[PDB]
């Protein structure tokens, strides 16, 4: 379904993989479960893990509960797997993307993958491996390379984030949930950072049930030494 061929039409298996998701609900779906197991070869399971994520995923936020509830019934870890890695695909597309303020898509796109990237991880009890993406080094690098940067990075961090509530392990006060608070709350009262920003941060801390206040910040983006070799996962 990515880059559709000119022997995929008559066929058509992306319009046969579209029939799937598309008026999806909760009454139709162990239908649409056993449909997807029938009408499409194990072998086109990638091509139907690009359609999820790509077509659909990253446009309808509102949808991911519906979507993720489809994995459950499926239950094909190895499909599951393969959405998690084409959503870490996508992702880094957006991350290592040339950068603006007026375009708004790329953002909305960026942040509905984080969202749902977090909602087949986090709220799973399955976590995000520094080597797929370093949430934290993440922010570190957006604040070296300007607002634009912090911009694209800041909001989608807070939707990754939110699915840490619908966790058994990842719910404040984990390590790993907190360590990254802490940066926000670090970044939150800089100077610099846009009032839309540190709005994204509050509004984000008492999604988790967290006082702002009550956050440890440290001196992370004083480490000007740490702040320079980052491993790069931007532009």
């Amino acid at each position: 379904v990515l880059f559709q061929g000119p022997h995929m039409l008559e066929e058509n298996i992306q319009e046969k993989i579209a029939f799937i998701f598309n008026n999806l609900s909760q009454s139709n779906m162990t239908q649409k479960v056993e449909e997807l197991k029938e009408t499409v070869k194990e072998e086109f399971m990638p091509w139907v893990s690009q359609y999820l994520v790509m077509k659909r995923v990253s446009i309808e936020p509102n949808f991911h509960s519906l979507y993720s509830n489809f994995l459950d019934t499926l239950k094909n870890p190895e499909f599951n797997k393969m959405v998690l890695n084409e959503t870490y695909r996508n992702i880094k597309v957006l991350l290592t993307s040339d950068k603006a303020a007026a375009n708004f898509s790329d953002r909305s796109l960026l942040k509905n993958l984080g969202h749902w990237l977090g909602m087949i991880t986090l709220a799973k009890n399955k976590p995000i491996l520094h080597t797929d993406l370093d949430v934290k080094s993440l922010l570190l690098e957006a604040y070296v390379k300007g607002q634009q940067e912090l911009l694209y990075v800041v909001p989608f961090v807070a939707k990754v984030l939110e699915s840490s509530i619908r966790s058994v392990v990842f719910r404040p006060p984990n390590p790993w949930t907190m360590a990254i608070m802490n940066v926000l709350a670090e970044l939150h009262q800089e100077h610099d950072l846009k009032l839309n920003l540190k709005f994204e941060i509050e509004v984000l801390c008492k999604n988790l049930a967290l006082d702002i206040n009550e956050l440890k910040p440290g001196n992370l983006l004083k480490d000007k030494d740490r702040l320079k070799n980052l491993d790069e996962q931007l532009s």
